[PDB]
């Protein structure tokens, strides 16, 4: 059983992980045989919103506390995970991949990835360990790594542009395709970025792990 | 296809709520096999609000209707609007939300109480022939909402079923991967978290008891 690490900033799309796409991330590495091991970083939230109305809420919320609902509580603090004890890596989207894992929803072009996140994603790609990245949270990828790479956030022809003013070739996505730059073993999918339901979303999401597994083993050689 | 399929949430969690996977697996299901979900939640505070990696209680607030919202991406609305003539079927996920905040099962036991709307919706639901389904400890309030006996599952936990026999219901092992069904009253129920290890397992019966929910929807 290979180890899938599986990183989440909260639990709900505006205030962290995207609830969908977390679970069936999780769901594709279970159909697919390998073993997920969740993380988060162990920090308040930005930010809570109240997820009927939109709206931010006068209270605080620990993301990895949090994070732990969609886990049943088999989650670990960001800070814990060793890149030596994962065969890959998965970041389903949400707001909070844009918020508490980085602050491009603030920064844009000029925002920061989170210390641990960035560490353990290059650690990642440096002993050639396949990396997967969904929704909006390709948009770290271009501060996490300085040389360029193949990515997608969709068709959002605004956010690509941010994107390649990152230093990034950004590729045209369509919801059920996946973007991979074979080099640095790093595959993306626009998830709700164009999912207009969750068959969509599952649709793209089932062919990122799909792919970030096939690149994991071919790797374990 | 096109049918509108009532899904009922009681929170955003396994102990506080709605069980998140159990929850989006039931809405995938419903998606991939063309139906359309319709999703709602008692507008009512949570019984309580736990930490769900420690597993104690927080001294803290939440709001059912507000939390569930967060499963659906905002596309959900209050129990109370939910009208049985609108909805071709109706799905309860399970979570221990199904037995604090849907009822108190969890309390009572044996002498627990649904939650009113929900009960006066299955009930209308039943009484017009359209499908029930209902998931891992879900299944409990059954024979509170109906007074007729009922052939449902919890898994094979023995002492949950006998609480449940001993409410007059005939319990029925069943396995992760299989679902059990009351043909005259057009009820499935299958052992989720009940009995799963993995998600996978879980998808396995939750989809099954979809697709059966949504072949007698068919009317």
């Amino acid at each position: 059983m290979k180890k899938i690490g599986v990183i989440l900033s909260g639990c709900g799309v505006y205030d962290g992980s995207e609830i969908h796409e977390a679970v069936l991330t999780l769901l594709a590495i279970s159909r697919s045989g390998a073993q997920a091991v969740c993380f988060a970083p162990d920090k308040q939230q930005v930010d809570v919103i109240n997820h009927l109305t939109g709206e931010a809420m006068t209270e605080t919320r620990n993301v990895l506390i949090e994070a732990a609902r969609i886990t049943r509580g088999e989650i670990r603090p960001l800070a814990q995970a060793d890149a030596a004890e994962l065969d890959a890596l998965i970041v389903p989207g949400g707001f909070g991949a844009a918020k508490n894992l980085s602050n491009f929803a603030s920064l844009g072009s000029e925002c920061t990835v989170d210390r641990e996140l960035k560490a353990l994603a290059q650690a990642m790609h440096q002993a050639g360990k396949p990396l997967g990245f969904m929704c909006i949270a390709p948009a770290m990828l271009p501060k996490i790594f300085d040389f360029p790479l193949r990515l997608t956030i969709g068709t959002d022809i605004d956010t690509a542009e941010v994107l390649e003013e990152m230093g990034a070739e950004h590729v045209p996505c369509p919801v059920d395709d996946i973007v991979v730059d074979e080099d640095n073993k790093i595959v993306t999918t626009p998830a709700y970025m164009l999912a207009q339901n969750i068959a969509e979303a599952a649709s793209g999401i089932d062919k990122l792990v799909s792919r970030v597994l096939v690149l994991a083993e071919l790797e374990h050689h």
